[PDB]
């Protein structure tokens, strides 16, 4: 089922989405996969993260050219790491309009990111600002509160059982919460609670460093997390 297309992977979830996997040496973890999303919408693409790198990144508008053949309309990334924002430069190259959350747009240039060309706001509920995130289409853009870090944001695609979690969220046989250098603890189980409770009909739950699981993965990060505090 998987497609391997140069270094990296690509799977159908379903009609018009699938993921996006690349891989980064990283000293002591070994090659660290890391998984976004590409979302046909009528006559357009949209995309959930850039791969760790701008190579990779142009990797993955080359295997969007050759499978889907369409635009890409924008690209959303979910928090300043590089998994997630490190092939931004790639995107601006190829004329892709971004997004991300503001706070990920002020954190970028300290983290050795760059940011996004637009900065999402979010109201008190956590549900996306509407008039920063034009033209999403079926994206329902979430911030569930600080827990991986400070900005994560959460993605559900609207006519899909699908949810994205990014690395708030690990599978529902994690054994740890995985990087927690830039995380609130306090805050961590209430906000994968809050993403669980903002998609509550998503089935499938996709997210950054393991493959797309059951809502098991919510509840049992939220069970991980609730050990933090
Ligand atoms: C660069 C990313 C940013 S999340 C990172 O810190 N990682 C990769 C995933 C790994 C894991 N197994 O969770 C923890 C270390
Ligand atoms: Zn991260
Ligand atoms: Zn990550």
């Amino acid at each position: 089922g998987d497609q391997r297309f140069g270094d990296l992977v690509f799977r159908q979830l379903a009609p018009n989405v699938w993921q996006h996997t690349s891989y980064l040496d990283m000293p002591g973890f070994g090659a660290v996969a890391s998984n976004g999303l590409i979302v046909r919408d009528g006559g357009r693409v949209l995309v959930v993260d850039t791969a760790w790198t701008d190579d990779q990144t142009a990797q993955i508008l080359n295997w969007i050219k050759q499978e889907i053949n369409l635009p890409v309309a924008l690209a959303v990334v979910t928090h300043a790491h590089q998994d997630k924002m490190g092939g931004m430069d790639a995107l601006h190259a190829a004329g892709i309009a971004t997004y991300a959350n503001a706070l990920s747009n002020q954190l970028a240039p300290q983290e050795g990111m760059v940011a996004a060309q637009h900065s999402l706001t979010f109201a008190a509920n956590g549900w996306v600002e509407p008039a920063t995130a034009p033209n999403f289409g079926p994206l329902k853009v979430f911030y569930p509160g600080p827990g991986h870090t400070s900005d994560n944001i959460t993605v559900g695609i609207d006519g899909t059982d699908i949810a994205f979690g990014g690395c708030l969220i690990k599978d529902s046989k994690a054994k740890s919460l995985g990087n927690l250098g830039d995380a609130d603890t306090e805050h961590y189980a209430a906000s994968a609670r809050a993403f669980g409770a903002a998609f509550p009909k998503a089935s499938m739950i996709v997210m950054s460093h393991s493959a797309p699981d059951s809502r098991a993965a919510i509840t049992h990060t939220a069970r991980m997390a609730d050990k933090l505090r």
